[PDB]
């Protein structure tokens, strides 16, 4: 039932718009709907009526049948089922190949498929790029792109590089991944995945570049989550020759390092984990010495939590060795030697050294510091030799990238760790901005088409600069390193006296909850973070004497991590914080992906408790707002979003009407009025007729029936 004028979307409070200036809704209390036709739509830019609840309501309509994946446009929408679905079968993935974006559903495997297709027929790179709040479905989507390649490229100990390339993920979301509140498998690291396709299609080769890993879990958790996985994995004794090994209990609250928030979760059997994380370490190559080395360093990292200190100036001294043994051992040092390290570090006196003091406060935070580049020096090894075996040497030509970040997250005590991520989340978001808005505008204006830029609001450059920016947050936070007279609260009081008033994106805290020293207005949400310890966290210094001691280790791995190690540069007579090795590395990640053809994926949480099939109306509109899903539909309607060169046309058209047909675009010219099409649904650019939405569709079905 349908009465086209009475049939109209209202504002509410509580479910942000109901189906119903002045009428009642369709429950009794007292914007035009879409018709029964358009119900369920796989496009958005297809609907007559345009606007927020016509968005909303079309995504929970789909989402209601299980169908989540619905295209906007240019790029696709995805809302999180929080369940198992029948729509990941290699069936399905077979029957994806080939296939041009109309002729299948709304899937993660059409757009890799057409991804692929552009590739060849362009002879152009690609990128697949995942955006999303935490939860919202990044990974398990980064992972079926990875699928569907690895699936179509398998067609025609260690197996072969597409067992190899899907394996890759699990073996990292070991050492990378663990439960926040917000998500029960975190990705607490981005990465982009590069897979090399030879100059004909043949899948040839992939790598991994990991960005910026969150060290601090490894040692300090929050009330409501847990340490990394592998922790709880090995402690679940499904190998106990693991706990023999690495002599531990099987109890998690027997290390502090781990236990200082939660240590089981309901969705996650950490003993099935443990065998899928080995099963991956055997599959991608690595040796028993390899596995064990990464085992035994990371029961290393367990037992270095557990040693206590002592009072003997304020003097540090080891209040009981039992730890550091087992640690010394797992690591191949002489335990006498790292606890006169940790507790009376060497002081280059030019060819001899005297030892400076450390009080117990002194040797605990270096005692952290140490177990946390452990963590990391591992997980960047890790890395690097999945690169080494997934290094194929076969002939490459293009790449497809895919990019899974860590998501946009806000706890109720955040920190550097958080910056750092919502920073990556603004700046990807910016990445869509320029591409949809501005580069796609500046296009019509090359091509000589008639056309006035329309300002869609999309840019977030005051946010961006406020934190990257000379005089930013992080410049600001880089100067008040390498300064050893600067405390917690000259660098607040210099963010404050830069930036109060004068940004409008840096606010005083809102603030029960966690203290907090400044706000800051992302474009998913204000902010509150807190300061304290930053300037040690950007620096990141540690015990040279014990990182000494690891470089002559008798292990090879705990060597090798620290072989090439950037020990602080020699005094004369008279360095990279990481802060800015991130922001380097963002930026030469966004320069990257400016150079390939983009695919955007835009993730949907639907709701705040995990629950499948629930949609949390003002949770969906707040993403699908600050996303932009609504001003990017409106660029394909209101613009030209179908492009060919006149060669191609008539190389695909002519068909249509051989008496048209010698120039490229006289000809394309006689064609198009030559056929029972509106004459105002394209323009003609220099060397590219460009077609308004669903043109291009028209034109193609009619060649099919030909
Ligand atoms: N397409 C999907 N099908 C089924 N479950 C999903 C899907 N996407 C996400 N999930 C569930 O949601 C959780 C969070 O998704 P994840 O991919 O980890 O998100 P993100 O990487 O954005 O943090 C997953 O671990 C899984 O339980
Ligand atoms: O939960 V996330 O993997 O999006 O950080
Ligand atoms: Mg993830």
């Amino acid at each position: 039932p349908f009465d086209l004028k009475k049939d109209v979307f209202v504002p509410d409070d509580k479910q942000e718009f109901v189906k119903a200036v002045t009428a009642e809704t369709e429950y009794g209390k007292t914007m035009q709907q879409n018709p029964p036709k358009f119900d369920k739509i796989e496009d958005m830019a297809m609907l007559t009526f345009l606007h927020e609840p016509a968005v909303l309501y079309n995504l929970k309509d789909r989402y209601g049948s299980w169908m989540i994946y619905t295209y906007s446009g240019l790029f696709c929408v995805t809302v999180n089922p929080y369940k198992w679905l029948p729509v990941y079968t290699p069936e399905v993935v077979a029957a994806y190949r080939g296939k041009k974006r109309s002729e299948a559903p709304p899937h993660i495997f059409s757009i890799s498929d057409n991804a692929y297709q552009y590739m060849l027929t362009d002879r152009e790179n690609q990128s697949i790029l995942i955006t999303g709040e935490s939860g919202a479905g990044k990974t398990v989507n980064t992972k079926r792109v990875i699928q569907y390649f690895a699936v179509i490229a398998a067609i025609g100990g260690k197996g072969t590089l597409e067992d190899q390339i899907i394996q890759a993920n699990p073996a990292l979301e070991a050492f990378g991944n663990a439960k926040t509140v917000r998500n029960d498998n975190s990705s607490r690291f981005g990465k982009f995945i590069r897979i090399h396709f030879g100059a004909t299609g043949k899948l040839a080769s992939a790598d991994i570049e990991t960005y910026l890993l969150e060290k601090s879990r490894v040692i300090f958790q929050l009330k409501a989550e847990r340490d990394y996985h592998i922790f709880y994995q090995i402690l679940s004794n499904k190998k106990p020759e693991l706990l023999d090994m690495l002599l531990i209990t099987n109890n998690p609250y027997d290390y502090a390092f781990i236990s200082q928030g939660e240590t089981t979760v309901a969705s996650i059997d950490d003993a099935e984990e443990l065998m899928a994380t080995d099963n991956a370490f055997d599959v991608l190559g690595f040796t028993s010495e390899e596995k064990n080395s990464m085992y035994k360093l990371t029961g290393a990292i367990m037992h270095f939590g557990n040693m206590k200190f002592k009072l003997k100036e304020e003097q540090a001294e080891p209040d009981g060795t039992e730890e550091a043994d087992k640690s010394a051992y797992l690591m191949g040092l002489n335990s006498a030697d790292l606890l006169k390290g940790l507790c009376h570090p060497r002081v280059k006196v030019g060819n001899e050294y005297v030892t400076k003091g450390q009080n117990v406060q002194q040797v605990i935070y270096a005692t952290g510091a140490l177990a946390k580049a452990v963590y990391e020096r591992m997980f960047n090894w890790m890395v690097t030799r999945i690169n080494a075996t997934l290094e194929t040497k076969q002939p490459r030509q293009y790449f497809i990238g895919v990019l899974d970040i860590a998501g946009f997250e806000i706890f109720d005590f955040n920190s550097f760790e958080q910056l750092c991520i919502n920073f990556t989340n603004e700046k990807l978001q910016q990445f869509f901005n320029h591409h949809m808005f501005v580069l796609e505008q500046e296009e019509y204006k090359k091509e000589g088409i008639e056309w006035t830029f329309i300002d869609f609001g999309m840019d977030l450059q005051a946010c961006i600069d406020l934190i990257e920016k000379p005089m930013g947050i992080m410049s600001i936070l880089e100067e008040e390193c390498m300064f050893p007279k600067a405390t917690d609260m000259t660098f607040k009081a210099k963010l404050f006296d830069n930036h109060l008033g004068k940004s409008a994106n840096f606010q005083k805290p809102r603030n029960g909850k966690p203290e907090a020293h400044f706000s800051l207005i992302h474009y998913a949400g204000i902010v509150d973070y807190n300061i304290i310890g930053w300037l040690q966290k950007n620096k990141d210094p540690l015990n040279e004497t014990v990182v000494g001691l690891y470089q002559k280790s008798s292990l090879k791995l705990l060597s090798t991590l620290f072989a090439n190690y950037a020990g602080a540069d020699a005094p004369i007579e008279k360095f990279q914080t990481v802060s800015a090795l991130h922001r380097e590395n963002l930026n030469k990640l966004m320069t990257n992906l400016r150079s390939t053809h983009p695919h955007f994926v835009r993730c949907i949480i639907p709701n705040e408790t995990k629950s499948p099939g629930v949609m949390d109306n003002p949770l969906v509109m707040h993403q699908l707002r600050c996303n932009g899903v609504l001003e990017g539909i409106r660029i394909c309607r209101k613009g030209f979003p179908n492009r060919i060169l006149y060669g191609d046309f008539r190389q695909r058209y002519r068909i249509l009407n051989p008496a048209a047909i010698i120039d490229s675009r006289k000809g394309a010219e006689k064609l198009l009025s030559s056929l029972d099409i509106d004459h105002n649904q394209y323009k003609f650019g220099h060397t590219k007729v460009f077609f308004k939405a669903g043109l291009l569709g028209l034109l193609e079905e009619m060649r099919d029936e030909r």
